[PDB]
RNA sequence: GAAACUUAAAACCGUGUUGCACUGCAACCCGGAAUUCUUGCACGUCG
């Protein structure tokens, strides 16, 4: 700490889901399914192996 | 004694640099102080 400066410690845990949105909504035509599980590729490198 | 110009003519003139050498020069911070800062939930509403 210091001698004018107090400090504290701030712990949250979470009991339900957090949801802290960016700004940012993607489409179904960059991810797919499988299963349960959702995989979310690298938009360019799916793209520049495609001929 | 009464009567007849020591007069006439003649430039104080000719030639000649107020000229020769000489740095308005030497030394000197446009420098010292100053937060692009203060407030703000990527969120609300579901026949």
């Amino acid at each position: 700490m210091n001698t004018y400066l107090k400090p504290f410690e701030l712990t949250l845990r979470c009991l339900g889901p957090v949801f802290i949105g960016s700004g940012e909504k993607r489409t179904s035509k960059e991810y797919h399914v499988e299963g349960d599980r959702v995989y979310f590729p690298d938009m360019e490198l799916l793209y520049a192996d495609i001929p």
